[PDB]
């Protein structure tokens, strides 16, 4: 509800890689239920409304998803190319889909499909991801989904973060600062050695 | 294996097709955690292990992905390409060549690797303990000949590929993986 401690570094770090427009991509590591670690990249797609969490989409259809609903807990990294920043931000994930779990949060995923463009909602009508290739063009150009109401294998994907490592390597010569959040819900900072 | 991995070629492309970023050279390693968590971090790709599919990296000892890997030693990259707007996700063992005697036949790579790094690269070895609480950074430049005893090699040998090509028609996506005999096999999969 408060704004987090490092959420200043973070809008700094996004107006001045504003003309990247991959400077809005970061990576998702989960760990599989082998045990093994797994990462992709996704879009950042802001923060939640009078939160500190971050917002994504995925396809219920995706690996991630089982992965994520076995073990919430991720850790983003996050690379700013202009400035030569990373932010790391691990805590717990909540995966919003059309199942009955997260009920109250279904306003924020309805939001999240509308403000998508067309392409973006376009698709989740794709055929099934990781399956052999469908060779016909028409099956990757389907009819435009209802852009009001989200289709039953679209996710709002939050994570909400509980410690942030924010390395500069722009300083002198490095500068690093660990943020954690305590049980309270209170964040702490300390700078540490590169 | 030695024969050249089928996404070889590939990585090949996106490098040169990518070539005026010097960041499309850093990529994203995922490991696991004792605790069972992940974790996830920039690094710099230093090019193939001569006559190997192998990838390089460097690594302090002192970091704490030292410790992850030692205790399990699979991890999973993502690298992403923005000038030909493509992904490469890599899984497969990592091995970890320090000072200590668990790798005696990669202490010439190790050293081979030293070598050509930067001096700024090298002095970075020289720094204090990374992660504990912040002249200590301007030590008297490292030997440029012999490594110092924090200093790691890093590994890792592909078993799975995921590579993703933003622009397809609309996307191609391939998945490459590899058997027990060291065959790689691909397939086109949806995206
Ligand atoms: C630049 C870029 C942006 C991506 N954006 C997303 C995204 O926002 N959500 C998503 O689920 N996948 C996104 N992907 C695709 C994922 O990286 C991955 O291929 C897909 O989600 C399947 O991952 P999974 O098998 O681990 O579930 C993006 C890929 C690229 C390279
Ligand atoms: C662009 C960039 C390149 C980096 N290159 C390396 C590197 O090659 N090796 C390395 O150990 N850390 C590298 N780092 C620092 C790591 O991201 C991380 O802060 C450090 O290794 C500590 O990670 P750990 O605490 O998980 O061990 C790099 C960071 C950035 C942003």
């Amino acid at each position: 509800m408060s704004l987090a401690p490092w959420r200043g570094a973070i809008a700094h770090a996004l107006h001045r890689n504003r003309s990247l427009v991959y400077a809005r991509y970061l990576q998702l590591a989960t760990v599989q239920p082998n045990g093994r670690p797994a990462n992709r990249t996704l879009v950042f797609r802001g923060f939640l409304e009078d939160t500190n969490q971050l917002r994504f989409i995925t396809d219920t259809r995706s690996a991630k998803a089982d992965q994520i609903q076995q073990q919430p807990w991720a850790e983003i990294c996050w690379y700013f190319p202009n400035t030569r920043e990373q932010f790391r931000m691990a805590g717990d994930l909540t995966l919003i889909s059309s199942d009955d779990s997260h009920q109250d949060l279904q306003p924020a995923r309805i939001a999240m499909w509308q403000e998508l463009s067309d392409a973006a909602r376009l698709q989740f009508g794709w055929p099934y991801p990781g399956k052999p290739r469908i060779k016909e063009s028409g099956a990757f150009e389907p009819s435009p989904p209802d852009p009001i109401e989200p289709v039953p294998n679209f996710c709002l994907l939050l994570l909400d973060p509980v410690q942030v490592d924010h390395l500069e390597l722009r300083g002198e010569p490095q500068n690093r600062w660990l943020y954690h959040r305590n049980d309270q819900q209170e964040w702490s900072s300390e700078a540490i050695n590169p």
